[PDB]
This record gives structure tokens, C-alpha cells and sequence, in this order.
């Protein structure tokens, strides 16, 4: 949406040749996550990671690549790699999104991630893709 992130998808689309659905800045933790269509994350990411050196350098921010999915549960797993997700829930009310993931008793390590790094991460791109305003970890 704005001319900022229409810059970095424009930037992450030159050096990688992969088109960028979206770009969540994250300034809090100077990280920029790209958004982009299924199975396209291998080809972002390079030969060794190398586009995501690259990228770094040009855009001299954090890259992190996760694939797009209209579908909550779809994304909520590539959000969230690392992890045993047995069930998500999401409640409305007066137009209050919240997102419940299920994850077994021990999974909450990945799930969270350095410093909420991880769980930010999800509220982040889901607030920005499906109005959700709150991510819980059960």
C-alpha cells in the first residue's frame, strides 16, 4: 500500500526475479517479511541464501520470506515452520478477530520465538492480511 513498501517489492522482485505479494515492515525488530505465492519461497531464498544476503544488503533490513495463503490455516503453518499446529480457532466478535493456534505441549519454543520475534511475526502478517488483531498460543 504504501510508496515504502512498494519500494522494498520492487527492490526484493530485482534481485530475486520472484514477485513479492506483500511487504510487512517490522521496524521494532528492523526485519522486512516478504510475502509470496505458493511454492516460490525456495527460488527467493537462493543457492546457499544468497538472495537473502543480497537483499539485505540492498535493503539494509532483516529478510525473512513466508508464502502467502487466502487460507488462515495454510499460512498460519508457514508462519510457523518449525511446528506441530494440531488446531487454529479464530473468534469474532463485534468485530474482533482473534486467532487461537494449537500447538502440543512443548511446541510453544518455535512458536514464540526469540523475544515474541516469531509470534509478532504472525500477528503482524495476519493483521495486515486478515484483520485479525490478536494471535494466542495454546
Amino acid at each position: 500500500i504504501t510508496l515504502e513498501e512498494l519500494r522494498y517489492i520492487s527492490v526484493f522482485h530485482s534481485i530475486t526475479g520472484v514477485t513479492a505479494y506483500r511487504c510487512i515492515v517490522d521496524e521494532e525488530n528492523n526485519r522486512l517479511i516478504f510475502l509470496v505465492s505458493e511454492g516460490e519461497a525456495g527460488r527467493a531464498i537462493g543457492r546457499g541464501g544468497r538472495l537473502i544476503k543480497l537483499l539485505r544488503e540492498a535493503l539494509g533490513k532483516n529478510i525473512e520470506v513466508v508464502e502467502y495463503s487466502s487460507d488462515l490455516e495454510r499460512i498460519v503453518k508457514n508462519l510457523f515452520p518449525g511446528v506441530k499446529i494440531e488446531s487454529i480457532n479464530v473468534r469474532e466478535r463485534n468485530g474482533v478477530k482473534q486467532v487461537v493456534i494449537k500447538v502440543s505441549e512443548d511446541d510453544k519454543g518455535a512458536a514464540i520465538g526469540k523475544g515474541g520475534k516469531n509470534v509478532k511475526r504472525a500477528r503482524l502478517v495476519l493483521s495486515k492480511l486478515f484483520g485479525v488483531e490478536k494471535v494466542v498460543i495454546r
